[PDB]
């Protein structure tokens, strides 16, 4: 099932030096909460500034969702460190308020008022908010407070010299093989086999403070229940015709969508009716990127300067770090990346992508289940788990030593041989680990037990990268960045909508 | 997709006395049923004796789960005319109960309740019902009484030879796996042709089914859902890691799973209430709880293993349990059958098969799955193992075919006659009309009348055609000393047991 | 023999500093015994509560079998007085009943029918139960009544920080550090047995050797029998494939098994008429019943096992459990032993180790092995891993000793005094005069009067001299206030249970 | 437990071509026997000729013990042929008689009259004869007709060139004493895997034997009971670390007095018993698992063949019969032999004394009646059992198909390392040895059935077998040849028994 990469591979144990230069950037969401466990309702704390121009901290959808951002980095331990100052800062500048440990959350009523983010009165902000009303509309607010981690991975350009359109073909390639095989990261990595049932078809197991979960389950998150857009038919064969797929569909009416309406009462409701909002309301499991310019969208800087990078969006929160995410995870995605860039992958129409979610389901949903079966996209389920892990995990092992001899040491390789280990024993990984605590405490007794210990730890460690000084820097800059924003004359806001992406 | 076999086939028809003599063999089994289509509660008919010792005609599974056995042999005819005999005096010897003509039984509500095979008192006969026991408690007894037909197959010492010492029995060996491996590539093609289990009763259980009012399950373009996962409980040699490119490797992996212990199956526990319910809690609890599409296979010495013995002389004949029961006929098997399968093998024998690790094996399995699921779809695709489908089924079938008319001729002119060469053209036709299939055949009759009114009147018309036809071969003063010598055995074997089963039983499990 | 720790010492001494803040912890057994050495049959004594709850005082496998427990402290003299208290106060509140002197039981039949420790009806503490009824079907009743001594110890974080230790980094150079410390007590750790060893005999209902006769059988040259092959009947760790190289193989071959089923424990069945006998029939049936005479360590959360804990937050601190039961001690253990320790785990986690085999590892065991059987024995020699024998051991020792007095000149000058300095003087003699050590001693004694002899009359002379002593740390009410916090949290959990035991059974088991 | 050998097989790794030119030869006992399996009581058979010097074809203790020999042969598939022949061409000129298959005897009963070997009337084919008597007197014929397989080894000369003329001569002899000290230590490997001997007849009757109702003693986890205290003296002292030594501590064996023996006397009624009361009546009496060898001359003994080449190859002598092969040995045993072998010659071994090798003998008892006990544990010597057996082969395993690697490297191919691929596997599951595969057959038909069985087999195989290498023109030449060497020694004989027996005992 895995696909026969011996001929790439060899090439690239020739060609080592040309993955010298990777480029990552990690994104961390994480919900503020009081002592209790309850939803903080305070708006986006002081010292952190203004969440709509900050270059490092943010929000998503909900104004109590915080988005903490790294700056593109060359190195591992630096990235995750300037990370974790961001974590420590903010977890002394939150008053008795804490960071939830776990992608989902707990304490949140079914119909509970909240707060969306707040941007200002700024064209740009008020935009921004929009969107989210527009999303809480559609979708609802409560599966948008669901927290994840965004990896971002770019390869040298020395990688593909050694081999535009051929980098943005080879980036496809990529993104083909990740929709084929990715699911391999809520195997591992995914930490929530519970919801609440105020979260809420599937054998679900109900305990007595009224958890749910599924025995076997991985990434909760992932399912369809954590997270319509099936008649776009959006493909990922070529560059003019993914952007293509995903300019029709900002010009793709819905029936659904026009009920809402836009207006009533005057409050706007949604940015149009459009399937398709904006680009990125595009869902994307993985997703093919170029920084943009000014008033330029991401498929305008795509159709102009090809795939840059890419962002793989499919991590939950790792429970187990402070900062929700730790180097084994890292690691372990460049191998997969890089790997997934040497795989051969033929082309996809948009009904065999699709068919490529079967075996995602099966395991979200009961993928540590003894004896699970995987099939080839839609096809009869015929492959044991563990043995395509094992297959897959050869063929890493050898992008790692490649890896490993130009970066020196035995560090990517080490993380093979850990995690190969969770395909021999599914209770190694992080699902099996934080359900056994979750069913013995609950979601909510697991979450505040792990909030408290990481704020208490955060607390007292001292900042390494940026200082106290750096943030009160960009404190002051990013308030006087909005406010800039908001005394500018900009335009009327309807032309202007008008006139963007 | 089908490979290039051009020498191997110009060989053989400068070689033809080499297929000289081939060495087959039946086995075929029934449920005992009563007018109504349920399981007969009854015992084993005493008319048959002891089904412990029988020489021809034993059980299963289930008491009431008849398997009919035939010597090997040479000649074709002569084997289903020998297996004809067995039915038809057991079809006048079991009151009013007749023999149920699919491989899918009819509705059955409690599983639990199934009579288990019984051999008596000795130590030998109760191991072998605890054996049973055991599998309805890992498995469930329910998914047992599906049945099936089996085929086994030698080919003659002077095919080796046109092909030193001790390199013989290990040639023969490399030739049989070669064989097998063969097999999972291209052995589809029977279920295919001769699948006849479309359709599952609800009883009995994701999929695209087309449901009735009265609980068939069923696929349109299936072929044999008895070879699907929702056919069998047990775990596929494929599965468990078992691979077929060398012996030695072969056999280890099989007495590694024997010694291999279970967590499932110790959550059953080995006992509960003074009731044994398992011989052990490993994985398998003998060789014969593996399942085997397609088996090595070696006579066994007394006290030997299948596998010890397979280890001892290597590779001496090859067991193809993938058929499906015949509907078509009263003894659930027919000569078009065993021709092609002689064709087929004897192609599988010649065709170079590069080795397979155990996922490559898994990848060969593709193409099984969309044959068995929906192989009389229109423009349905089969692919090489994992890769892209992309070659249309009736072109890969007419290919084969084009190979084994050439094998068909050469036999053909050693036997004298067109027997195997009328077969080819028969089957072929089947590529372009898949209605001529058994499976779409036996579908029509099921949407019409369900699994149970196709099957009460299939077993209806085969009880009388089988209850008024004279005995060939076999006389009926034959079964009564077969009975009375059966009978016998049991006995003493009763009798010669020096020991407590408890006591036996530590040092056999 | 000993390896060059030069630079690693020079660097200690001159940063003494690091040193301070070690954190320490005591766990102690013994059989409530009757003044006539029977085994004291009655239950839990009243004014300890619940032991399923208490905070500092237990049981172990028995109702008889007290164990008593210390929070973490950072000062030895309060440690063992708070220790000391726990006892004082309990042989008041015990009746006639006293405590056994030593780690050897006696009077204990190899048939006996022990009662098992009771935690009432609970969920928690009744699986608690279900766990030793297994160990008891396992292994035997009798050899759970082997009882012992349990350190523990954690370095301060100025010790690693003073050794880049930041954020995310410090997990893990801290759980490297403290491997690096296991290792080297499996390399040196017999060193403990031969100083601290008090099991030269061992009672006939309990029994290869040259084993010498009296009802007592015994070893000359003796020293921790309890740490021999007839003294523990568990599954050592180093016997398991378990190694102790890096925190994710750790706990990967840890929780590979818990996850192992066992044959030899499937047969012992998993209910016997209605009696639950086992959790269930793996291996290892909860993780703390691998044998583990040196443990890795992190406070688990609720929900979380001790590897889930360790997978977590890395290691925190180390359980060293190989110490005998000091008889010449009323609490089984004291300061000189502790301080020891101290001096000793510190060097451990200075000296360099390299990584370690399974095999490799199972070859320190070699040189334990000599020293439990026969460390006293005047022309010992012992070896490097399974290399040939030509070190003697005195010499060996006093190598030892010379670093380890380097370390205490350390710890000394920054705690103020010369404690630790005093006992390297008085240790080191027992590597020129073995007669010193706790083996020779005590088995002078044991041949004298046998092992019920010296036991009985160990008991009688320490339950006096702790029933005339006052309480110094804990107050008569703060142990009164206990019974109650701990017969309360008790019924608390007994409320709770929403699920049956065998619904809450299976998440768990 | 497993010693270090990385720096001597990181050094065969460098020098692959040390190993090219191994040299080898085989050995083979069996039974003649009829249908019923009882004991043949004719004669040598005829087309075979002279027993006493045929090159090929010999007898052991018994006339009815037939010796099959193999020249001394480079190539491991040429050598299995020639013995293959040598059966074939038997198996066809011994009427209806057959081969017994296995290690084990079992229709001979106790105190049973077995025909001693018989080589005619000459001096030294009377001596012979005259040893065989003793033999019987001192230990009884039953055990002696428990037979067995015999391996030669040696290494080539550019091996030993190349781990460094004369002062090359006593770098060899240390080479093998050394090969066989780790032999003793490490040796329990072969009845391991090869061991074919867990039962025994009651005929051959303190241990915790298990008995069938055919009346068939068994030991649950035995391997070879061939090699036990049941199937066939320590106080000689015979060492292994120095050739003057060995040789020494040998004809001081068979100078040495047994008050044993000086009780059966030296004759009785006119009949002579044994060649003398010593411990040994000749050197070859000695029991050796493992025996250093030099070729002998005629008039040589061995130990003065030894004494003045020095040690020229090894003979391992172990080895069970192996049922599962009609000529009671197969390829993979002899690659695995080659294997151990070489490894033997590259582990340090230390020197040891004679209570040290006695103590070497303890994981062999462990091994030998039950080495397919799961959990059970070996030790360093006497000391105490620590390690997992599994666990053991495994690490020797690791070393053996390096060695493997290096040996494929030059031959072309990879035989021996699918050899070490199979063999380690017997590692994890004991029920893939030959001991288990064979207790579960003899458990259900006995000893008895189950050799009648094989070799009913064997014989129809080997009769129907075309001669490969040995042309029958070859057997009918050596059969005259074999003829007159029996009759000119007969002739050209000077003095009377009686006398020329006055040098020699």
């Amino acid at each position: 099932m895995i696909p026969d990469v011996s001929q790439a591979l060899a090439w690239l144990e020739k060609h080592p030096q040309a993955l010298k230069g990777i480029q990552r950037g990690l994104e961390r969401e994480t919900l503020r909460v009081n002592a209790d466990g309850t939803l903080a309702t305070t708006g986006h704390p002081e010292a952190l500034g203004s969440a709509l121009t900050h270059k490092w901290i943010t929000t998503d959808f909900a104004e109590a969702l915080l988005e903490f951002i790294t700056p593109v980095d060359g190195d591992i331990e630096h990235m995750l460190t300037f990370m974790r100052d961001l974590h420590r800062y903010t977890a002394r500048n939150m008053g008795d308020e804490r960071m939830w440990p776990l992608s989902m959350p707990s304490y949140i009523a079914e119909g509970q008022d909240i707060e969306l983010a707040q941007y200002g009165t700024s064209n740009t902000g008020r935009f921004k908010t929009l969107y989210r009303e527009g999303l809480k509309n559609r979708y609802g607010a409560l599966m948008q407070t669901i927290s994840g981690v965004h990896y971002n991975f770019s390869l040298p350009m020395a990688f593909w010299q050694a081999k535009k359109e051929k980098i943005s073909a080879g980036y496809f390639r990529v993104i083909r093989n990740y929709y084929r095989f990715g699911w391999v990261i809520p195997y591992l990595f995914g930490a929530s086999p519970a919801i609440s049932s105020s979260f809420l078809s599937l054998p679900f197991e109900k305990t007595e403070s009224g958890m749910y979960y599924l025995p076997y389950a991985t990434s909760l998150r992932l399912s369809d229940l954590g997270y319509s857009q099936s008649n776009l038919g959006i493909t990922f064969n070529d560059l003019y015709e993914y952007v293509a797929g995903l300019k029709q569909a900002i010009k793709t009416p819905s029936e659904e969508y026009a009920k809402i309406g836009i207006e009533k009462d005057g409050k706007r409701l949604q940015i149009n009716s459009n399937v398709l909002q904006i680009e990125n309301e595009l869902y994307a499991p993985i997703r093919p990127k170029r920084v943009t310019r000014s008033g330029e969208s991401p498929s305008d800087a795509l159709l102009r300067g090809g795939i840059e990078y890419i962002e793989v969006r499919s991590l939950d929160i790792n429970p187990f770090s402070p900062i929700g995410v730790d180097e084994q995870q890292v690691r372990f995605l460049d191998l997969f990346m890089v790997w997934c860039a040497l795989a051969d992958a033929p082309e996809m129409s948009s009904s065999e992508l699709a068919c490529t979610r079967v075996n995602w389901n099966r395991v979200i949903l009961e993928g540590r289940k003894p004896g699970l079966t995987l099939g080839i996209g839609c096809e009869t389920a015929q492959f044991p788990l563990p043995q395509v892990g094992k297959d897959l995990f050869r063929d890493l092992k050898r992008v790692a030593q490649t890896l490993d001899s130009i970066n020196g040491g035995e560090a990517y390789q080490k993380v093979c041989d850990e995690l190969v280990a969770c395909f021999d024993n599914p209770d190694l990984t992080f699902s099996a680990r934080i359900l056994r605590s979750m069913i013995d405490t609950g979601i909510g007794g697991t979450g505040k037990a792990f909030a408290e210990a990481y704020r208490n730890l955060l607390r007292e460690e001292p900042l390494e990268i940026l200082r106290e000084e750096d943030f009160v820097a960009e404190r002051e800059a990013s308030e006087r960045r909005q406010q800039e924003m908001e005394a500018a004359d900009t335009e009327p806001f309807a032309v202007w909508l008008e006139k963007h992406a």
